[PDB]
């Protein structure tokens, strides 16, 4: 067996206040996740704008999530990925030492490493910390794909690598992974197809939508895990529209807009190169979120 | 809505000395019937529709209808074309010769607009009174039937009852059944038969079932009975051969497998189709060794 | 090797009341000849090969042959098919009826292997005496004639002399001529006509030249006399019309432009092709206001 | 004010995990002595992702100093997916004597075209040196549209052009058809000549690390409108140009540089690593057809 982190998980947004991380808003939003049945939170991944945060700010947000989830069942799967292995190992070690329950480690973006290099990148990370490591495959952002072979190899050569967050929109790869290695934890990184991944043996989601609708994603996930597929699918069908529209511009631009429109964050701020959506998409985002029940504080 | 669903087989078309082996063909069809397949699809992509003449195409359909007559098995005839007047012609023949419905592939090569697709299928649908199943396979056609075009066609034409998706895009499958849950979504992609069925898909049109009709049929019927544990287990079992049967363009691998199993007596295509590369020949031969292949 | 190069035109096929307007056809060809076009391509993709009957396809070949007889203008017959027997039949017909050479598209929809592509083309090449030009257009066919396959065919079949490239892959164009500089690379993508020529390409088969035969012909001939600064100038000038002529699937825009120019009687397509949306009709009309369009 | 002609995306030699500063300098003088117009320190080929900001800055300084006293320019790699990082690098490059900056489109976080505009505008407004845009969609996950490129070129005095590494010659035609005043730079060695023949005014080359004399000859022949000669060299280079991307750059070029004895050790920083054995053999075989200049 491996130590694992599964269930409904939220890729937390990082609220900015005057260009700075609004720390108490961050905590409040996490509390709102915990209160709405979310099993784990992911501080500062892609939805958290890890790219534009400093390493020190990145570390602070991880701390905040750990301290907020302390005294609860809610796990903290810290975003610890990088395209430089020495940076990712640094983040993994920090997350380890500061009480994170595990780490999400995105495939190296931009430098397009080979499957061999991907193996060593992750093997390095995993042989540096005690905690569970979730792989993260998102080819549309990184420019590289962790093949099924490499994922399964890493799972079978590293004790603490327990699965992969898939965001490649490739249901065939999901079948491939769980048919050859049924011990790994397949996690959906693509909200629109949450239910299909879960129904094929996936064991959780890391959601953008759950930022806005944590109660609905949590219910979807737990229905699926208890094999109530008809109700899990019902929710996944209801959510399809907003699941898509949260991607009309690059995540996290729409989700942060929605949070702002819902009165869940005080100001709509991004760090460059991220910016507000066009006024057209702004209205489009306002349009879809009006068709859903949105939990308060 | 009258419909055709369940476990369905995209039939291969055996050749002898370059001619349609009508005796082997009918013998292959009843092997499907005996193994619980719900419907057969004569001369589709797998049946090499591209290189059959219109008269051979028509012969295969009639053999399918006649062979299935007296059983419960239905005939969803391959009737597609990239020229609408050709497709309408095929559909009219299919109807007038006892087929239960038609499978109509999206126009290839000429790349019609969505408006052209709608009129293509509206024309086809209005020429017969039997069920019509749309067929989306963008990787072969260079064209996509959008979700909107599919939904409009379904709503506007009484005999269009759904779509065979062979696109590797589970997101579109969610899209389709979330906005129009009344349509019949059919898996045209064997590897992911189960994921499609689990989201409300109502059948498969299979290549693998040429070889393993019993396993494909059991998979489909388990899923239709909401026994997802069993349907998934079989889908996982079938994954290796589901992939290897597409290591080269279908239906080169499936014909190869049927040859190795002794179900057809020569491995013959019509050009530009030909034998697999020998490395893929070896893969197919060694993969199918892990499965039990029923005979006649 | 016998070759057919220079500025070539993929002839549109005008329809009146659902039938091939044979009179309009010859008129459009005369217009091509009078503006310095080196060769014409009857019934390719631009000529709606998919929706023509075999009988009609043959009719259009003969017309171009007759109209060009008496002239120095050669006829490069569109003779492609996704079925090898169909392609060979067209190839032979073309030889017999005076076509100077044949254009042969890579098999669409059924997706043959490189080996299958080799045997497909080898069959065509040896069935006739005239030059054969390969046609690579993966966006429409679903398959790619690899560089190695193109070159192997070039070396093995005396009459296969080059390839019409429509893949937007200038890397591949370098690959071909760096390894086999004797072959005739022909541009099948108007927007990048000039880069193809400047890398040693020896001709174009153009969609735009239907509307602007004088400009395309001038571009190619400037290029061939190594006057690249002039060839680039025309290519730059032509970029707007080149792109807008594919705002919807070719030949929907080029036929629309020809109609707007008053060069054809009606804007008529065979399904699944149809008229452009009103908005794209406007775009095309808008763009061609910038160019001097030659009369009949 | 511009930086054009034959340019080299410098590899970054490593020795015991550290940047071999003196090997780096020696590699640059070798580029200067072979007719290279400018060197690009620490871009993609220079493993910018795995260098620290300190090593990144050190490399720029070395390139600047090594080139001082010569006609050779230093187009400093300064790109980042965080604008405050890119501006930082931009200001460092300016204040330490670089002639301009190469700035990659933000990778991974996938900015909108509006974000790309504000990103580069912020960068262009922070320094007074020339700014070359860099478009490599296959690595960044986003494309700078032709519109955004042309917009930025016009609205900003120092944005002078773009390095295109997208294998899309249609786009190159588009860019120079609507804005011929911009400097289109080839970032794809295999198609250096076609980009030059359509109005491109130079290359930023991976191949020139190994064969600087041949790349600059190709470039200059083309710039002198000797297209017959530029093409022949481009044809001769096609074998090595393609094999240098059999694995992700810069794995093949560093392998080639090592095999040629131009660097001490075949050393990368993870997630980059040595090529496979078969690719190592393919690389070794093709570079046997080329004369590799020494120091
Ligand atoms: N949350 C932590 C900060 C993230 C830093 C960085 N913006 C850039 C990372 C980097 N590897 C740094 C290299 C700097 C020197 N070239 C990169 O730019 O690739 C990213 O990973 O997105
Ligand atoms: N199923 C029996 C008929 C098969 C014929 C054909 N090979 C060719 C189809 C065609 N529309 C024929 C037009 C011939 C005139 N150019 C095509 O080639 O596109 C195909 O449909 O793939
Ligand atoms: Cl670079």
């Amino acid at each position: 067996d491996k130590n694992i982190i599964i269930g409904a998980m939220t890729a937390l947004i990082t609220p900015f206040k005057n260009g700075k991380v609004d720390e108490q808003s961050y905590a409040r939003l996490i509390k709102r996740q915990i209160e709405n049945g979310i099993d784990a939170v992911v501080p500062v991944g892609t939805t958290g704008e890890s790219a534009t945060l400093t390493h020190e700010e990145h570390r602070t947000c991880i701390e905040i999530a750990v301290e907020t989830c302390k005294g609860t069942k809610v796990k903290v799967l810290a975003g610890a990925g990088s395209n430089a292995t020495h940076e990712a190992v640094g983040l993994a070690k920090f997350a380890k030492e500061h009480g994170a329950d595990g780490i999400l480690s995105v495939a190296p973006f931009y430098n397009k490493p080979t499957q061999q290099g991907l193996y060593e990148h992750y093997k390095a990370i995993a042989q540096s910390v005690d905690i569970p490591v979730l792989l993260y495959n998102v080819p549309g952002r990184t420019g590289c794909e962790i093949s099924t072979d490499t994922i399964i190899k890493l799972f079978r050569d590293c004790e603490n690598i327990y699965g992969v967050k898939e965001a490649s929109g490739n249901i065939d790869k999901c079948v491939d992974l769980l048919a050859h290695e049924p011990r790994m934890m397949l996690i959906s990184g693509e909200d629109a197809i949450n239910y299909p991944i879960l129904s094929n043996g996936g064991k959780g989601v890391i959601s953008v939508t759950s930022n806005l609708l944590p109660d609905m994603i949590s219910a979807l996930t737990h229905f699926a895990l208890d094999e109530n597929y008809k109700e899990a699918k019902k929710i996944n069908d209801e959510l399809y529209n907003i699941n898509k529209i949260l991607f009309c511009e690059s995540n996290p631009i729409p989700i942060k807009t929605a949070m702002y429109l819902a009165g869940l964050i005080e100001s709509l701020e991004f760090r460059l190169p991220l910016c507000s959506p066009s006024k057209e998409n702004f209205a489009k985002i306002e349009e879809v979120m009006k068709k859903y029940k949105i939990k308060g504080f």
